[PDB]
Formats: C-alpha cells, sequence, structure tokens
C-alpha cells in the first residue's frame, strides 16, 4: 500500500522512511491514483497542517486511514489531526505516535495497514 505524508521538521519523514513502504511526499500537484494511507503531523491546538487539509481536500476518496505524529505533552489533543481527519472522512485512525516514532511504533503501523488493505 502506498504511504503520503508530509513533514515540516522532518520527524514524520524519518518515519515513513523506516517503514520501507512505497511513498509520496505531498505537495500541490499531486494526484493520487490508488488507496492510500496518509501519515501527517500535529499542528498546534490538535489541528491538521494547511498542506494536508489542501491535498485531503483533492485527494479524499482514495484515502483508506491516517496515521498522526504528534507529541503527548499536548494531552488529550494528542495526534487530533488524526480525529479530525478520520472523523470528516469517515476513514480508521491507523495509529498515533510521538515525533519519529520507535520500532515497536513502526511495526504497529505496517500490521495495521496489512488489516485495512
Ligand atoms: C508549535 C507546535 C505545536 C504542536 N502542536 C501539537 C498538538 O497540538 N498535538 C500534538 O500531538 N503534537 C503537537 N506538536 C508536535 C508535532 O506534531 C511533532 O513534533 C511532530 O513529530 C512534527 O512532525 P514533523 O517533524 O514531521 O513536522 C506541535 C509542535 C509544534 C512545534
Ligand atoms: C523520495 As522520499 C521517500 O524521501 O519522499
Ligand atoms: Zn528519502
Ligand atoms: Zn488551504
Ligand atoms: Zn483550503
Ligand atoms: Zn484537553
Amino acid at each position: 500500500m502506498l504511504v503520503a505524508y508530509d513533514s515540516m521538521t522532518g520527524n514524520v519523514k524519518r518515519f515513513i522512511h523506516k517503514l520501507n513502504m512505497p511513498a509520496v511526499q505531498i505537495d500541490e500537484d499531486l494526484v493520487i491514483d490508488e488507496d492510500f494511507i496518509l501519515i501527517t503531523y500535529t499542528t498546534g491546538f490538535g489541528n491538521v497542517p494547511e498542506r494536508v487539509l489542501d491535498f485531503l481536500e483533492r485527494n479524499n476518496e482514495k484515502l483508506k486511514g491516517v496515521s498522526a505524529s504528534g507529541n503527548r505533552n499536548w494531552g488529550d489533543m494528542f495526534g487530533a489531526s488524526a480525529d479530525k481527519i478520520s472523523t470528516k472522512y469517515e476513514v480508521p485512525i491507523v495509529s498515533k505516535f510521538e515525533l519519529s516514532g520507535t520500532n515497536n511504533d513502526v511495526e504497529y503501523f505496517k500490521e495495521r495497514v496489512r488489516e485495512i488493505a
């Protein structure tokens, strides 16, 4: 399965290189042709980065799940970008992880995508 992602300070980018899966960085022209999983980071107060919101307005029909990178020091706003995406588009939250993730976060993501695919 194809993974689409965005990263501002490189933590999500580090995570997706640990997956060894087909992966594409989001941009303004990208149209995705097949089922995909989104990995986003989380902006202040539980939000979705604008570039990701823009991409999803165009690409949500093929979206099959979302994961968020965040930080537990945000409390119940931890990874809430995934909550908002999941609620809006009616897709599962694959996983939440902190920062660039642990090895267990990597393996869990892959097991959950295998289940959804
Ligand atoms: C200004 C700022 C606000 C953030 N707000 C949240 C938040 O509301 N919830 C959360 O879980 N993480 C939050 N984070 C943490 C980031 O989502 C986290 O560092 C993430 O790994 C960044 O991914 P990136 O390095 O790929 O850009 C915030 C980080 C910054 C610098
Ligand atoms: C070409 As890539 C996997 O660093 O987005
Ligand atoms: Zn690379
Ligand atoms: Zn916009
Ligand atoms: Zn917009
Ligand atoms: Zn709260």
